């Protein structure tokens, strides 16, 4: 009952992209877009708003080259006016970097490595 969702995953680690994609597919997601950095992420969101192929949810790796997840999240929130959930993927969450994430406009976070339970929880909490 979740094949209606369209999900964007921004992750600069290709092994990680495959892992999260497989998890999302196992949960029933069929509409998935991968972004290798924050610049690609911004580009994909802009298109989705224009074309009514809107993303229901974004998973945003915090640390990526060229444009990181924090900069991408700020652009997506404030420039593109995207107001749906953005979930940070973080290798390390401490007081300083969490405040930075929240200030960027993140809706929540998962510490890497992610588990299927984390995906299920995000879906029920944000997209029920
Ligand atoms: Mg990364």
């Amino acid at each position: 009952d979740i094949s209606h969702l369209r999900v964007l995953v921004a992750e600069d680690n290709l092994v990680n992209q495959e892992v999260i994609s497989r998890m999302l597919k196992q949960e029933g997601i069929t509409n998935l877009t991968m972004a290798c950095n924050g610049a690609k992420a911004i580009d994909f969101v802009k298109e989705s708003i224009e074309n009514n192929e809107n993303f229901d949810l974004i998973f945003m790796d915090v640390q990526m080259p060229e444009v990181d997840g924090l900069k991408a999240t700020k652009m997506i929130r404030k420039n593109l006016q995207y107001n749906k959930p953005i979930i940070a993927l973080t290798a390390f969450a401490d007081e300083s970097n969490v405040k930075e994430c929240l200030n960027s406009g993140m809706s929540g976070f998962i510490t890497k490595p992610i588990s299927k339970t984390n995906i299920k929880k995000v879906l029920v909490e944000f997209l029920s």
